[PDB]
């Protein structure tokens, strides 16, 4: 469960005597880009956790591109799903180019008596 | 968790004696290339710093190219997006041709009984 690491992130950010301040610093960067510190609103509110934010938002290109395999048949699919009408619209207008040349046929029919 | 060898690598960085020279130095280019260290502004954060943010993003490349079989795939969509629908202007294309038809075989319908 999520829990025990949170334990002992919030334990390892008490305690501590000499010559530990990298490595708290350390530990308090990831307490803090995981929503567990809240900011005390002097730098880190604006400075890391706003490329948090953004690092949150930069991935999701990387993700969808490991799940972008049924996102180019999406657009195909997508496009597919107007480019065939053609066909029918073809079928239309070759209908129409039907009663077309059934007018015409019945004209030769009329001309060739003479 | 991430901690032990952070742990580690902090203990290794103290202590030690005699002939560690070369091994300690090793612990702590590894210690700060994982952003543990923080550089004390001497050479380190232009030198080996810099080059792990070039190889921060030198890798990727490589591993989009371990990405890029749905690439591709990504490439040959977003064409296709716009390619296809040459079919549709073709069709527009035809069916003016066919109201042109139309027009011209009926001119010919007209003439042909002189």
């Amino acid at each position: 469960d999520p829990m025990r690491p949170a334990i002992q992130g919030i334990i390892l950010d008490n305690i501590d005597g000499e010559g530990l301040d990298d490595f708290k610093e350390y530990n308090r960067n990831q307490l803090l880009i995981s929503g567990i510190a809240k900011p005390r609103n002097e730098k880190e509110q604006q400075i890391v956790q706003q490329a948090q934010m953004a690092a949150q938002s930069q991935p999701n290109p990387e993700m969808v591109l490991a799940q972008a395999q049924m996102v180019a048949a999406q657009a195909e699919a997508q496009k597919a799903t107007n480019e065939t009408a053609q066909t029918q619209i073809k079928a239309f207008t070759a209908q129409q180019d039907a009663m077309e040349s059934q007018a015409n046929t019945v004209y030769k029919l009329a001309q060739a008596r003479n």
